[PDB]
């Protein structure tokens, strides 16, 4: 694995259009190339996450059964990914919310989650993922909703997957310690939880601008949560980042992994936003062979793999 345990990307496209449900694959939203999965993998990353819609995987009601042919692509997916020896992150993308909705209701979680663990019980490869980025939701809830996930998976017989699990507040890194210390408390039988943080480098931190505030604004905005973990004796991984193709994002990029490196006692690694088939001319896109990240960034993340 080199530096890190992980290191890899996302691989986008099967929550697109999301205010479309169920949506039209090829359509509205489309699954990711194990082709170009395949030519990351040749680079060295070993770490590939999946977002998905909970609606699309399980339509009307969290508890219901499963959409065969959304659930036939996400397996596909996973399989292709992990035949080969990486990790595939299972992301159910929905911030919290099912059919726009806060996730009020622990136990359907629960119900949700025991039926997608019940799919890749066996499978070591797999990482689940209890959901992206809680935000603008009650704290005690998100701890909850978090617990619930962790439950079903392990309730499913999942005992060997790592679960990463999200806090509020877009579950970003530079705000960690100012609202998600209640998630100190979460317990796993398999003691496998992974404190998933995000981290843009833009002003706001919305990951909307290919400018970066500094060059060192990453190592800057990972410091605190950095503590956090070390002091609450936890481990973490960056599951979203991103900078634009210029001289001063692509300086805070290896600061911030420059000091991640020097804290690998709680930092476990970092997964690029992103990869997918459909991301065309975007700033980020670190998709082969044509992505502006995958051509201009790559380079400068190979002292990684």
């Amino acid at each position: 694995a080199k530096v890190f345990q992980w290191f890899g990307s996302n691989e986008s496209g099967a929550e697109f259009g999301s205010q479309n449900l169920p949506g039209v694959e090829g359509k509205d939203y489309i699954w990711p190339d194990p082709n170009t999965i395949d030519t990351l993998i040749s680079k060295g990353m070993n770490i590939f996450r999946v977002p998905f819609m909970m609606e699309r995987l399980v339509p009307n009601s969290m508890t219901g059964s499963p959409d065969p042919n959304y659930l036939a692509d996400l397996i596909a997916t996973v399989n292709a990914i992990t035949q080969k020896g990486a990790y595939a992150v299972v992301d159910p993308h929905n911030y919290g919310r099912y059919y726009n909705s806060i996730i009020s209701s622990p136990s359907d979680f629960q119900t949700f989650w025991k039926t997608v663990a019940s799919q890749f019980a066996s499978n070591p490869l797999v990482i689940f993922d209890t959901n992206n980025q809680y935000h603008d939701m009650d704290q005690t809830l998100v701890l909850n909703l978090n617990q619930a996930a962790i439950d079903g998976i392990r309730s499913a017989g999942a005992t060997s997957q790592y679960i990463f699990v999200e806090g509020n507040s877009w579950t970003g890194a530079w705000t960690w310690t100012n609202v998600n210390d209640n998630m100190k408390s979460l317990t796993d039988p398999s003691d496998k939880i992974i404190y998933e943080m995000h981290q843009f480098l833009d002003s706001d931190g919305s990951g909307t601008s290919a400018t970066c505030v500094s060059s060192t604004i990453g190592q800057e905005r990972i410091t605190s949560a950095t503590q956090w973990l070390r002091a609450n004796g936890k481990k973490g991984i960056i599951g979203e980042f991103a900078g634009g193709a210029n001289d001063v994002c692509e300086t805070a990029i290896t600061g911030m992994l420059d000091y991640m490196a020097q804290n690998t006692d709680v930092w476990t690694g970092a997964i690029w936003w992103a990869a997918g088939p459909w991301w065309g001319d975007y700033i980020f896109s670190m998709e082969p062979d044509n992505g502006i990240a995958y051509q201009q960034i790559l380079p400068i993340l190979t002292p990684y793999l």
